[PDB]
C-alpha cells in the first residue's frame, strides 16, 4: 500500500511490448480451460473475441492504460472485463501470475531470437562475400600490435566471421532450451485443473513443455544463456570495432568509414570520427552490465517464487534492442567501408621476409636452428652494407650460405609469402577460399 | 629482461599440469613433421623415444625444472635437447607457442570435462534416486518463503535435478566446441610446412581442425563458454545449498546433514553447522569472479596474439578444481542427510487448504471469483468462531454456498491435495513418477 | 544503418532531467565570456533571460522537443536561438560538448547525492531509535544459520546500523570529489579564451578546480566511486532483507512485518509475503550491474575522449533512482515492523548457556580447556538424565567439580548471560547504549 | 565425500603469510588476558617467549607445518602447546577463530597498503617528473584516435599523474576504516571476560576499535573498499598502457620501451613487442574479477558469521601481489621508455590549426559562427587549390573575410596554439608548470 512501494512493482511503464504474448497466452488458456469444461463454447467464443479486441486496440495504439493498471497482464486482464463482463474473470482459474510470467518472457524471447539470428547471419554473410570479392588485397598481421607477417585482407575478415558462426551456433542451442512451455505450472505445484498442457503447447508452438512445476516457475537459465551469448557476441564485435578503429586512423590509413557511420568536422574534413565503431565497442560493457544482474539477483535465492525474478524483463528487453541496432550498424560499417590497398600494401616491409628466407634453407634440407641463424646473418649483412633483405645478391647470399640458390629471389615476394600457408586454416588462396565454402555452408544450415 | 616483468611472465609456477599434454601435442607434431620430409624415420625414432623418457620423468615426480623454466612447454624442449641433443630442435620447426597454447589447454579441458560430467550425473542420479524412494513424503511447498500448499518431497529434489539436467546438455554443447584442433595455425597465418593437420587431429583425437589461424590463436571462447557453464552450475548449487540451509535450522527441521558434511558442538550436542553447504554456495563467487575476469581481459583487445590471453590458465584450473570438489560434495550431502517426515507433515496447516475449497465449488460449476469469495467467508467465519477452517460444519458451508456437500470432507486432506496436480509436471504421485522416468532416459543417453 | 546509428546515438528519451543544470552551466559560462569580453553586457542579459525563460518551459513541463534535439545539451541551444536570434551563438565559443557533459553529470549527481544522504541518515536514525526503545528484548544469536547465544534484539539492529554508517562516510568521500569544476576544459586542450574559470567555479558553487583538461574530460572515476559506493550499500541492504526475511517465516515468527510493506491472502489471512525486503534485495544484483557495467565500458580506453563514455548517463540516473526509493522502502520497514518478543524469549534455550557454564568455572579459577570439559560432562550428564543443562542439581554439579556453587544458578538466566558482554561493542546493556550514543555523534558529523 | 570437504577448509595451503601477523595478535591477546586476571605473570612471560620461538621459526623457514593444521591460527596453536605446554590453552579463554580471522587480515593488510603507497608515490612522482622533464615537446591530441589539436606530450603525462593521485586519495580513506580493531568481539556478543581493547589497540597500533562485535565479526566492507580502489586503479594503468602500446606502433613511432620491458626478434631487429604493457593491462580484468567474486560472496549472507566468508584471503593476497609487482613495472616502463620528438611533431598537421584561424578571428570582434563559417571556407579554397591552410596567400584570406590581416600568419604556429591554453588545467606551459606545483604539494599530503 505504500506509494513507493507501488511505484517499484509498477512494470506496466516497459512490459507493454509483452501485450500480444499475454493475449497470445490467454486465448490459448481459454482453448484448454474449453476442453476441462470449465468454459461453455459459447463463453469460450466470447472471451475469443473479447481477446481479439484487445489485440486491435494495442495495435492501433488506442489502448488506454488506467492508473490501476501495475502490468501488462492486468491491463489486458482489465479491458477483458470492461469488455465481455463478468465472464473474463473465469480465465483465471487455475493458472498464476508465476505461470504467466516466464510464458511471456519465453515466447517474447523466440520471437526476438529469430530477428536477432537474422541480422547476425547477414552480418557473416556480409563478411564473406566481402572477403570473396577482395581476395587478393595483402597486408601486415599484428601480434602485439607490431608487424608480423603478411596475410590477405580476406583471412582477417574471416577470422572474425568464424567467431561470429560460433555466436549463431550457440544462439540455437539457446533458443533450444527456450522453446519449452512452461504454462500449466499454476503457482508452484502444477495446474490444479488437471489441463491439457499439450493442448497449450501446440497452440503456442512450443517445442515441448516443462519437466517440473517448481522448476519452471522459479528458473531464469533461458534469461542467464540468453545474457551470456550476447555477451560473448559483443566480445567479439568489440574487437572488431578495437581493429577497425585502429586500421583507420591517419596513422594506418587502411581504411576509411562511410560518412553514414561516421563523423565529421567542417573545419577539418580529412578528420572522421569512428562514431559507429565506438558505439559498438561500448555496448560491450553494457551488455555485460546485464548478464552479471541477473546472475547475483539468481545466487542463493530458496525454491520456488521470490519477486527478485522480476528483474528479467528490463534485463532482455535492453539486451534484446541492443543487439538488434547493433547487429545492423555493424553490417553497414563492413558493406560500405572502404579499403585502400595502396597503403595496406606500402606497410608490407621486406623485413618481414626474414622468416621466409629461413623457411626457404628449412624446405634445402637446412635443419631449423641452422635455417634461423643464415638469416639472421644475411639480416645483419644487409644492414652493413646500407640496404634491405631483398637488395642482398646472390653472392652475398652465398657467402652466408652455398645452399642459397639463385631461386632464392621468389622469396623476396609479399604473394609467394602469403601462398606458403596453404594447410587448412591458412592464408593462401587456396585455404581462405576453403574457407569461404565451408562458412557459407554453415550460413545454409543457419549456423 | 626486467627481474619483475620475468616473475609475472612465468607460468611454470602452475602450468606444470599440462605437462603430459604438451608431449602429447609434440609427439603428434614429430610425426607430421617425419611426414612432411622435415625429419627422416630415425630423428623421428629417436625424438619419440626422448619425449616418451620426459613424460617418465613427470609421472615418477623426479622431473627436475631448472629456475630458468620461464613455462611447462619451455621445461619440456630444455629436457629433451639434454635428452636427444640436436635434433630435438628440429621439433619446433614451423610450430609457435601461439597455437601450442590453445593446444595444451583444450586437450587438459577435453579431460577435465568428462571428469566434471560424470560428477554432474552422479548429482543428478542421487537427486531422481532418493526422490523414487522416498515419493510418499510431503512437506510445505513455500513462495517468498512462506507456506502457500502441500508439496510432494520428490517434487522438490527433481526440481533441482532438472535444473542439473541444463547444465548437464550444457556442458555436452561446449565440450563440441572445445574438441576442435588449433594445432597448425602458426603464429597467426598458419603453418608454413604444409603440414597434415587431418593426421595432427586423429593423433591427439579432436573432432575437427580449426577454420582460420587468426582465429584459432586469438579465440578464448571455448575459455568463456565453460565459465559461463560453470557459473549457472552453482547457481544452482547455490539455491539447492540455500534451501538445505534453511530446511535444516532447529526453526524448520526437515533435516539433518551427516556428521560427515558438518560441524557441531560437545556443549551444544544438536548444533550442526552446515559447512558443506556454505562452501558450495561461496564457491558461486569464485567461479563467477573467474568468468568476469576473463571477459574483461578480451573485451577489447585487437587481433591477433597477445600477452593478456596468458590469464586464461588460472582461471580454468581454478574452476576445474572447484567444480570436481564441489559436485563430490554435493552428492555425499544429498546421499547420507536425514529427512524428518514428522516435522514435514507436522508444517502442513489446515490454513494451506482454503484454495483446494475454491477448487471444490469451481468443479460444481461455481465461477471462480464467486468460488473465490466463498472460500473466503467460509475461512473468516471459521476465524470469527476460532476454529479451524476443516472444522466448519456442512450447514455452515451451505450457509456461505449451496453448492457445498458431504464430498467437501475430501478436500481436507493433504495427500487429496498434492493429487489434484496430475497433469503433466506436477506435484500427482503420478507426475511425480513420470518425472523420474523421463529423466532416468535424459541421464541414460549420457554417451 | 544511418537512421539506426542515428537513434543509438540519440539521448534526449532520458537526458532530459540534465535540463536545469545544463541551463546553470550555460549562464556560468555566459557570466565569464562577458568577463573576457565576448559578450556585450546587453548580450549577457538577453542570454540570461533567454536562459530563464527556457528554465520556466521545463518546469512547466511545456517544453517542445523537435525531432532534430539529438540530446538535453542540443535542445536547449535551439531554444535560446529561437528566443533571442543569433546572439545565442556567441554562446558556444570555447565551449565543447566534452566539458558540457561532465558538467553536467557531476551537477546532477552533486545534488542527488544530497537526497540520498538525506534517506540514508533517516534509515541509520531510525535503526538506532529502535534499538534505544527496545533494548530489553533478547534473542537469539545466529552463526552458520544456528542458534549460538543470546544476544539483545538492538545489538542485532546496531550492527546494521554501523555498517550503514560507513557507507554514509563513503558517501561523502565521493561527493567531495565530484565537487570539482571541470567546466572550462574544453574538447581536450583546456579553453583557449583564458576564461575565468575561477568565477565559473564560483557560480556553479563547486569546491575546486579541474587540475588537467585531459583528465577532466575522460575521466568517470566520479561514477564509478558512485557506484562502487551504492553496491557495497545495497549489500548491507540485502543483508538486512535476508535477516528480516527469514526472521519473518511462520517457522520464525520473531517479527511481522506492516500492511504497507507486505502482500497477503484474502483465504489464507496470516500469509504476509515480504515484498519489500525482497524487491530491496533484487536492487543488488540491478545496482552491481551498473557497476560492472562501467568498469568494463573504461577498461582499455586510449585517451583522449572516446563516444564510449556516453554509456554513463542512464548508469548514474538508474542507481540514483534506485537507491532513492529503496531506502525509503528499508526505513518504513523498519519503523512499522511488530516485533513478537514472545518468540524471540521462547527461541532462548537452555543449551546455549552451556558455555557459559564453562565460563563461570573460568572466573572461579579453573583452566580453560578443563572447564570446558566439565561442562561438556555437565551437558551428557544431562542428556542421559533426560532433563536440561539448568536442570541439574548441585550434587550433579558438585560430582563434576568441586568449583561449583550455589551461585551457579545465575548462570542459568539469559539476561545474566548477555550481561557478561560489557567490553566495548558487546551485547550488555552498557555497551548497547554506548553504542546509540556513538553512532548519534557520527550522525551529527555527517550532517 | 568428507576428505574432499576437509581438503575445502586447508587454507594452510596459502595463509601461511599470516604467521607474523597470527603471532602479533596473540601476544597482545595473552598480555590483556593477564591484566584482566586470566593469566600470571609468570604464565604470560612463558606464553610470549613460546611465541617468539615459533616467530621466529618461521623466519628461518624451518617451521613444520604438520598435516593436521587446517589454518596458520591452528599450527600456530599447535606449536606453542608442543613448546610451553598446557599453559598454551589459556589463551583460547574467550577468544574465537572469527575475531582471530578479521584481526589477521586487517594487520596484513595495513602493511601491505603500506608497500602499495610507496610503489603508487614512485610511479606518480616519475610521471610528474618526466613531465617538467619534457615540457617542450608537442605532439597531437587525440579524440576518437583521430588528431585533434596540439597538446604537449607534458599534458598528457600529467593527466594520467592526475588520476593516479585520485586514487592514491582512495587508498588513504581505506587504510583509515582497514585501521579499526576487531579483536575482541568474540565469537558475535563481544568478549565475556570484560578484556580491555583500548590495551589491544595500543599493542597491535590500530586506530580505533570496532563499535559493534557482530558487525566486526561478520562484515568485510574493508575487502570490497580495498578491491575497488584496486579495480579503478588497475583501470587507469590499462588505459596508460593502450595508450603506450598504440604510441609505440610502427605507424605511430612517438616512442620506444626499454629492452628490460619489451621483447624483440633475431630476424626483425626492429620489432619490439610491448610485454610490460599487455601484462598491466591484462591485470585490471584479474584484479576486477576478485572484486565481483566477493561481491557476489557477501550478496544475501544472512547474520552472522558464515564460512562464506572464507574466499576472502585469497582474494586480498592475488590483488596485493599483482598491484605491487605492476606499480613496480608500469613505473619502469614510464622512465626508461625512450621519446622521439621528431616523429611527434611530424605528427602535426596544417589542418589541425583551422580551429585556430577561426579564434583568431573572434579576437578581432567576429562572432563565433560567422568566425567558424569563414575558417571552413579557408580549409575549403585551400582543398580545392591543393594546398594546405598555411599556405593561403593573404589575398585569399581577404578574399574570404576582409578581417584577416598579416598578424594571421601567427596563428600557423603549434607552439602558438597550445600557447592559447592558458586557463587552469590547459596545455600552455604556464598551466603545465602549475600543475606540476599542484601535484608536489599533494604528494607531499599522501605519501
Amino acid at each position: 500500500t505504500d506509494p513507493i512501494m507501488e511505484k517499484l512493482n509498477s512494470s506496466i511503464a516497459y512490459d507493454q511490448r509483452l501485450s500480444e504474448v499475454d493475449i497470445q497466452g490467454s486465448m490459448a488458456y481459454a482453448k484448454a480451460l474449453e476442453k476441462a469444461g470449465i468454459l461453455t463454447k459459447t463463453e469460450l467464443e466470447k472471451i475469443l473475441s473479447g481477446l481479439e479486441k484487445i489485440s486491435e486496440e494495442w495495435s492501433k495504439g488506442v489502448f488506454v492504460v488506467k492508473q490501476s493498471d501495475e502490468d501488462i497482464n492486468t491491463a489486458n486482464e482489465r479491458r477483458l472485463k470492461e469488455l465481455i463482463g463478468d465472464i473474463a474473470g473465469k480465465l483465471h482459474t487455475g493458472r498464476s501470475r508465476n505461470d504467466q510470467v516466464v510464458t511471456d518472457l519465453k515466447l517474447f524471447m523466440k520471437n526476438s531470437l529469430s530477428i536477432i539470428s537474422t541480422h547476425l547471419l547477414q552480418l557473416i554473410k556480409t563478411l564473406v562475400e566481402r572477403a570473396a570479392i577482395e581476395i587478393d588485397v595483402i597486408l601486415p598481421g599484428y601480434t602485439h600490435l607490431q608487424k608480423a607477417q603478411p596475410i590477405r585482407w580476406s583471412q582477417f575478415l574471416l577470422s572474425h566471421a568464424v567467431a561470429l558462426t560460433r555466436d549463431s551456433e550457440r544462439l540455437g542451442e539457446v533458443k533450444k532450451r527456450i522453446n519449452v512451455l512452461p504454462l500449466g505450472s499454476g503457482a508452484l505445484a502444477g495446474n490444479p485443473l488437471d489441463i491439457d498442457r499439450e493442448m497449450l503447447r501446440s497452440e503456442l508452438e512450443f517445442a515441448s513443455i516443462s519437466l517440473n512445476s517448481m522448476d519452471a516457475i522459479s528458473e531464469r537459465d533461458f534469461v542467464v544463456e540468453f545474457l551470456s551469448f550476447a555477451t560473448l557476441l559483443m566480445i567479439h564485435l568489440s574487437k572488431m570495432a578495437e581493429d577497425l578503429i585502429i586500421y583507420s586512423t591517419s596513422e594506418f590509413g587502411f581504411l576509411t568509414d562511410s560518412d553514414a557511420f561516421s563523423t565529421g568536422s567542417s573545419l577539418m574534413p580529412q578528420k572522421k570520427n569512428p562514431d559507429s565503431l565506438e558505439l559498438i565497442r561500448s555496448k560491450a560493457g553494457r551488455v555485460f552490465g546485464r548478464l552479471a544482474s541477473i546472475l547475483m539477483v539468481l545466487k542463493g535465492l530458496p525454491s520456488t517464487y521470490n519477486k527478485d525474478l522480476q528483474e528479467d524483463k528490463e534485463a532482455v528487453f535492453d539486451v534484446v534492442d541492443t543487439l538488434t541496432a547493433v547487429l545492423q550498424v555493424a553490417t553497414g560499417v563492413i558493406s560500405t567501408l572502404q579499403i585502400s590497398k595502396e597503403n595496406m600494401e606500402k606497410a608490407l616491409t621486406p623485413e618481414m621476409l626474414a622468416t621466409d628466407l629461413a623457411l626457404y634453407l628449412v624446405r634445402k634440407g637446412v635443419p631449423f636452428r641452422q635455417a634461423h641463424t643464415a638469416s639472421g646473418k644475411a639480416v645483419h649483412l644487409a644492414e652493413t652494407k646500407g640496404i634491405t633483405i631483398n637488395k642482398l645478391s646472390l653472392e652475398d647470399l652465398k657467402s652466408i650460405s652455398p645452399q642459397f640458390s639463385s631461386d632464392v629471389s621468389q622469396v623476396f615476394n609479399f604473394v609467394n609469402s602469403v601462398e606458403q600457408y596453404t594447410a587448412l586454416g591458412g592464408t593462401a588462396k587456396s585455404s581462405v577460399t576453403t574457407q569461404i565454402e565451408q562458412l557459407r555452408e554453415l550460413m545454409k544450415k543457419q549456423k
